[PDB]
């Protein structure tokens, strides 16, 4: 067996197909896959056709030979995600474009990395329509399952799938291939989020065209995304604003990790402002622990940030952790003694503590 291809794609002439994935009725993103037609032409072609649905209705199932609407029925964190049972949706059905089952074509490639596309089966020469995507190397499957493609965009969507809540191995939420098909050469990738916001960047920075070491370009992307987050903020859509600010932090994280210390420092102002904005949104939604956690993140960038101390004390008040709230506001006041909002909030918390202690000790 041969190591699986490191380049993405392995071969410019290999077909590319995609899955748009929904979880609990919400679009999570697109996964783009390379199919290894240069090595397993028959297995690749089966999967390609099931992405387009072009072969029509399966004779043995009487259902469309097509992945659209098909759930991921079996998911095991830190192993794989399995789907493709378009007829029974539970691992007992599906069929191939060649008949109910077809032969193991070859076992050329090793299951030696995450992101590999491989045929599910019930033993030798029992390939149908079901597949899995690995999320780790799975060499124990070598020689038993035909490896026939790899993820080339959207591994991060596959990572979200792998981490869904499950009962046994069945997702609690419906995880489905909402749309699917084949990308022709010259077709747009279609991997920006389909959320009407005008965002032209992939949700995961490793999928973006930009070198993550190019901090100046990452800064301009971050500003673009932050701006879109603010568009949502100004329309009170706290959830979507947080989504965009959070995406700025993914780009910032990837870049700071790839770049040198001093280059990465350039991104801190924009990261700080997005973490603060997220804390603001979480307070708007009464997510007290979420706010507290985001404020910490801010103080980990700027330990003297009075905005973050003030908001953290508000999050602590929601949790009814008034000692924590008092301490944060006292520290904020020391830094910013002229801040009237902080003066007033300290009085308010002191009154809350007294009232709480009075209620706890009062007796008829």
């Amino acid at each position: 067996s041969h190591p699986s291809p490191q380049a993405k794609p392995s071969n410019p002439s290999n077909p590319r197909v995609f899955f748009d994935v929904d979880i609990g009725g919400e679009r999570v993103g697109r996964i783009v896959l390379e199919l290894f037609a240069d090595i397993v032409p028959k297995t690749a072609e089966n999967f390609r056709a099931l992405c387009t649905g072009e072969k029509g209705i399966g004779p043995t199932t009487g259902k469309p030979l097509h992945f659209k609407g098909c759930p991921f029925h079996r998911i095991i964190k830190k192993f794989m995600i399995q789907g493709g049972d378009f007829s029974n949706q539970n691992g007992t059905g599906g069929e191939s474009i060649y008949g109910e089952k077809f032969e193991d074509e070859n076992f050329h490639y090793k299951h030696d990395k995450e992101g590999l596309l491989s045929m599910a089966n019930a033993g030798s020469n029992t390939n149908g329509s079901q597949f899995f995507i690995t999320t780790v190397p799975t060499p124990h499957l070598d020689g038993k399952h035909v490896v026939f493609g790899q993820v080339i965009k959207g591994m991060g969507v596959a990572k979200i799938l792998e981490n869904v809540e499950v009962k046994g191995e069945k997702p609690a939420k419906l995880c489905v291939i909402a749309e699917c098909g084949e990308l022709k050469e010259g077709d747009d990738w279609g991997i920006f989020p389909k959320d009407g916001s005008g965002d032209s960047h992939p949700d995961f920075p490793e999928d973006a065209d930009v070198d993550l070491k190019d901090v100046d370009k990452i800064l301009l992307i971050s500003e673009d995304l932050k701006n879109i987050g603010n568009t949502f903020f100004k329309s009170q859509n706290w959830e979507m604003a947080i989504k965009k600010y959070t995406k700025v932090l993914r780009y910032v994280e990837g870049s700071r990790a790839a770049a040198e210390d001093a280059d990465g420092a350039k991104l801190q102002p924009v990261a700080l402002s997005c973490v603060l904005n997220i804390g603001a949104c979480k307070l708007k939604m009464s997510d007290w622990q979420g706010a507290v956690d985001s404020c910490l993140e801010a103080l980990e960038i700027d330990p003297s940030n009075t905005k973050a101390l003030y908001r953290r004390a508000q999050g602590w008040q929601g949790l009814k952790e008034y000692d924590q709230a008092l301490a944060d506001l006292k520290k904020a006041q020391e830094i910013a003694p002229e801040d009237k909002a902080i003066q007033a909030e300290l009085l308010k918390v002191k009154q809350k503590i007294k009232a709480q202690k009075d209620k706890e000790k009062a007796a008829y």
